[PDB]
């Protein structure tokens, strides 16, 4: 799926991340449009063999299991296909755990690049929330 700006930043409302550990929700919307285009179906594979899967681009050395990344952690328990269902669940209680593991949303390269220090509000203005 595809999702639009403001429905995404609703469902990631409805899932808990606006402010969670901190981060505005504008932040979390900026980070989707720049690490997926807001796809839930985007896949990238990188230099060391691992992919980044979803819609926050979710890497399969760390956070899931994708079958094909030899010594790869599973720390969020979950097969990296759920990543890149329409229902963003499965990737934001991944997320969750991500940001909490010390540095925050600079996990998120795009992020760090092309969101932080942003005007973040941005990307939910005008939107019904
Ligand atoms: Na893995």
């Amino acid at each position: 799926k595809v999702f639009g700006r403001c429905e995404l930043a609703a469902a990631m409302k409805r899932h808990g991340l606006d402010n969670y550990r901190g981060y505005s929700l504008g932040n979390w919307v900026c980070a989707a449009k720049f690490e997926s285009n807001f796809n839930t179906q985007a896949t990238n594979r990188n230099t060391d063999g691992s992919t980044d899967y979803g819609i926050l681009q979710i890497n399969s050395r760390w956070w899931c299991n994708d079958g094909r990344t030899p010594g790869s952690r599973n720390l969020c328990n979950i097969p990296c296909s759920a990543l890149l269902s329409s229902d963003i669940t499965a990737s934001v209680n991944c997320a969750k755990k991500i940001v909490s593991d010390g540095n925050g949303m600079n996990a998120w390269v795009a992020w760090r690049n092309r969101c932080k220090g942003t005007d973040v509000q941005a990307w939910i203005r005008g939107c019904r929330l």
